[PDB]
């Protein structure tokens, strides 16, 4: 058709081949359509298609390329798809042209205006959004970003001028960026048997439970802001370069295993019956705190400490737990059945700011990247499945709506680095630690045919909380 032979040939140019089944495939449409799946470059023909501006696909497409395609390679793809070659001039202008006469060029202009013009604006417009939302692909590699500015800087003409200082503008922010708020006062800081400074005593148990919450709350709400989209995105956590691709989700995973296994030692390794039933009271007090605090992922992990295997079966212990504590327990435990049902209620009815249970999308995004292919086949080809990565998109996107909910809570940098400096594993690795922490609980409360023996007391000090009604 016309349409077509008015397009660049396949033998000069690839992001002009027709659609067809077995290279594009889409989402019923009832409007920009919603694709499916695709090749690649039919995926970068439609991240940069002339007929209109599509935020949506280029805002995901960038979210989650590198689980199809290499920053390196997607550069390369969209530079070469900027790159379009002109058609031939017309027979008569071919004649004016020798003559020394100026070519009317109807249809060149009009390719000009209506395809390359519009193609070449939308590659600035992808280049433009990646260094804006994914500027960590050029801090991890510094050859991609000299590439990104040879290309932007060798673009001609005053019309496209404009997009790249605005691309540049970015650029340099983010590089100035790497090197270098409150309406009310704070809370005042809590304390309770350590003395503000006496690092050395500090613990569960001698600095004040409203402090550990509001401490740890600040540390998890910063850990949790600083997780970028793509370190969820085809399991990179999961995978030999997780270190580079995943670093923030990495540390705020290996914080939940830290501070939930330290809660667990901190109960097992109190062998006196009567000393760890103030240690566990104490650790429902800190969730009640991280409850007022509407920090839901430090509810979730006392719970996860409280059901795992050595603490749940300290039927000695709980049996001496007020009721009341008991009820707190049993209510935050009920916010994870019915596939977290009652969390989802809280999470959507709460005022900001919050902390949500970040483990949750850990388990809805590992659903969808098991139970969804990588490629959909048609005609005997492959297709990159773009509708599995759109739906892990969508997952981070409801994370990216609390990561701008900061708290009116004063940093004490002592007890937040006490937190970040957590090791309970010490030397020994997690399966060993486990079933140390099992046999430790075997050992304070022997299976039922054996009797309870008696322990001595470790502490000290005295057991008795302050409680989790502030002071002033
Ligand atoms: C069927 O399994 C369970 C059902 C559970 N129901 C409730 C209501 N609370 C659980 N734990 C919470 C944190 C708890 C409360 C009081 C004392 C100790 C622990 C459960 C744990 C389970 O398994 C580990």
């Amino acid at each position: 058709g016309e349409e077509q032979m008015r397009l660049p040939s396949a033998d000069v140019y690839r992001f002009a081949e027709p659609d067809s089944e077995e290279n594009i495939i889409f989402e019923e449409n009832m409007g920009i359509p919603i694709i499916k799946a695709g090749t690649v470059i039919k995926l970068i023909e439609r991240l940069t298609y002339h007929m209109y501006a599509d935020p949506n696909f280029v805002r995901t497409f960038l979210t989650t390329y590198r689980s199809f395609c290499k920053p390196q390679e997607l550069l390369s793809l969209i530079i070469e798809r900027f790159e379009i070659p002109e058609p031939e001039p017309t027979e008569a202008d071919r004649i004016a042209i020798e003559n020394g006469d100026q070519p009317l060029s109807a249809e060149l202009k009009r390719f000009r205006k209506e395809y390359i013009q519009p193609v070449q604006l939308r590659v600035l417009n992808v280049c433009r959004h990646w260094v804006e939302h994914h500027f960590y692909d050029f801090e991890r590699d510094a050859y991609l970003l000299q590439r990104m500015e040879e290309f932007i800087g060798t673009v001609r003409g005053k019309a496209m001028k404009k997009w790249v200082e605005s691309i540049t503008k970015i650029i340099q922010r983010k590089k100035i960026a790497r090197d270098n708020t409150f309406q009310s006062s704070p809370p005042t800081v809590e304390w309770h048997i350590s003395r503000p400074g006496h690092i050395e005593t500090f613990d569960l148990l001698t600095l004040h439970p409203i402090e550990i919450a509001r401490q740890l709350t600040l540390l998890e709400s910063d850990l949790y802001r600083a997780v970028q989209p793509s370190e969820l995105v085809g399991s990179v956590w999961t995978k030999e370069d997780k270190e580079i691709n995943s670093p923030n989700l990495l540390k705020m995973i290996r914080h939940t295993t830290n501070l939930t296994l330290w809660f667990e030692k901190c109960i097992v390794e109190t062998e006196n019956l009567e000393e760890r039933v103030a240690v566990v009271s104490r650790i429902i007090e800190i969730l009640q705190v991280f409850q007022e605090l509407n920090n839901f992922n430090g509810v979730l992990e006392v719970v996860s400490a409280m059901n795992s295997s050595p603490v749940y079966r300290l039927d000695h212990t709980f049996e001496q737990i007020p009721s009341r504590q008991k009820k707190i327990l049993e209510e935050a435990h009920e916010l994870s059945e019915d596939h977290y049902k009652k969390y989802l209620a809280k999470l959507r009815s709460i005022n900001p700011p919050c902390v949500p249970f970040f483990g949750i999308y850990l388990t809805n995004i590992l659903k969808t990247e098991e139970g969804n292919p990588e490629v959909l086949k048609r005609h005997g080809k492959e297709l990159i499945n773009f509708s599995k990565r759109r739906k892990v998109a969508e997952i981070t996107g409801e994370i990216q709506q609390y990561q701008n909910q900061p708290y009116c809570l004063r940093v004490e940098s002592d007890i937040k680095r006490f937190f970040e400096n957590l090791n309970p594993m010490g030397n020994s690795m997690e399966k060993e630690f486990t079933d140390y922490l099992f046999n430790k609980s075997l050992e304070i409360e022997p299976r039922n045919p054996k009797p309870l023996p008696r322990f001595p007391k470790k502490y000290s000090y005295p057991l008795k909380s302050p409680g989790v009604r502030p002071s002033n």
